[PDB]
């Protein structure tokens, strides 16, 4: 199902063409124009590539590492050349200087989901729809084409455009950068599956996971741990925890759901499947394709670059 339609196939072919016209990355070519957000690993800024006059999002990881250590980072990094999905964030290259490494993507004008929650409030189950197809996708093509998982399915990590395009961004492709960064640390657990914060099982079913929760969460607008009561319910729809407890929650209880009656069965089914702790049970990415709240939404036609940008405001 990873077959590309024609105007998936024609904005591919636009993005290298572009890439291609852009030689080595130097840090002095480029252009801040605004900062994007910020992590505990680095900073991100929309850029200004002078000389191709390409605009870019510029990741900058500031690591007082060995030229070598750095090195090593940006080889990995390489890889993603040859990455190309209508659903992984476009990658330009990646460079190291003044004590930072780089890293050069393709700029999504919409956003991260984490911010277009705060402006939606919630987002309405058929967009979650499109998004669940986008992530599967996306999802399916890193284990195809790259043999790997993302390990960081979250809000944050789904980005959005005017032209209506859902692509993941953040997925750990280069092993020394998760060393180097997981040595250090600060990027929320609280999208892990239990077997990961269990150190059991370690798979894309952990990433089925995080898709599922990240689901709620937009659905309900509200991180889904500890589950709402009957006040939160019919305030949210008319109708604190230390990081540290609500991993052992996320362990010892069982899952979060979304709420009955103001979701179709379908989605309910859908975000439970993804939900199970067991991650042998869970449902897999080729089951989850074919689920009917996938197929029901692959199905419907939705403006998401229309609703995106009347609820963002662009
Ligand atoms: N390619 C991009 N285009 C537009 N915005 C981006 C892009 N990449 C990252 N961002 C924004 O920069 C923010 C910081 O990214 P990051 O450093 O990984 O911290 P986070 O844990 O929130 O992802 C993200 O939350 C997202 O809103
Ligand atoms: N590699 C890598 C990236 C990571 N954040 S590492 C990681 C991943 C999952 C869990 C833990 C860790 N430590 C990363 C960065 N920085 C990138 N892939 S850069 C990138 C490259 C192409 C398109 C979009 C993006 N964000
Ligand atoms: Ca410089
Ligand atoms: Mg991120
Ligand atoms: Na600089």
């Amino acid at each position: 199902e990873l077959e590309l339609d024609e105007q998936q196939r024609k904005r591919l072919e636009a993005f290298l063409t572009q890439k291609q016209k852009v030689g080595e990355l130097k840090d002095d070519d480029f252009e801040k124009i605004s900062e994007l957000g910020a992590g505990n690993g680095g900073v991100v800024f929309k850029v200004s590539h002078k000389p191709s006059g390409l605009v870019m999002a510029r990741k900058l990881i500031h690591l007082e590492i060995k030229p070598a250590i750095r090195n090593q980072i940006i080889r990995e990094l390489q890889v993603l050349h040859e990455c190309n999905s209508p659903y992984i964030v476009g990658f330009y290259g990646a460079f190291y200087s003044d004590g930072e490494i780089s890293i050069c993507m393709e700029h999504m004008d919409g956003g991260s989901l984490d911010q277009v929650l705060k402006k939606a409030g919630r987002i309405p189950e058929q967009i979650l729809g499109k998004v669940s197809i986008a992530v599967i996708k996306g999802l399916t093509y890193l284990r195809e084409k790259h043999k790997i998982m993302h390990r960081d399915v979250k809000p944050s990590n789904i980005l959005v455009n005017s032209r209506g395009e859902i692509k993941l961004c953040d997925f750990g492709v280069s092993g020394q950068l998760i060393d180097s960064m997981a040595n250090s640390f600060v990027g929320t657990r609280s999208y892990m599956s239990p077997e990961r914060l269990q150190g059991t099982h370690y798979s894309v079913q952990s990433d089925i996971w995080s898709m599922g929760l990240s689901l709620v969460e937009m659905a309900v607008g509200r991180y889904p741990i500890p589950p709402p009561d009957a006040k939160e319910l019919e305030l949210m729809f008319g109708c604190p925890m230390a990081i540290f407890e609500l991993l052992d929650y996320i362990v010892n209880e069982p899952p979060p759901k979304l709420p009955s009656g103001v979701f179709s069965l379908e989605f309910q089914d859908f975000v439970n499947k993804c939900l199970i702790k067991n991650p042998a049970e869970r449902a897999d990415l080729k089951q989850l394709m074919v689920h009917a709240f996938i197929k029901r939404s692959d199905a419907e036609e939705v403006d998401f670059a229309g609703w995106l940008c009347s609820t963002i405001g662009l």
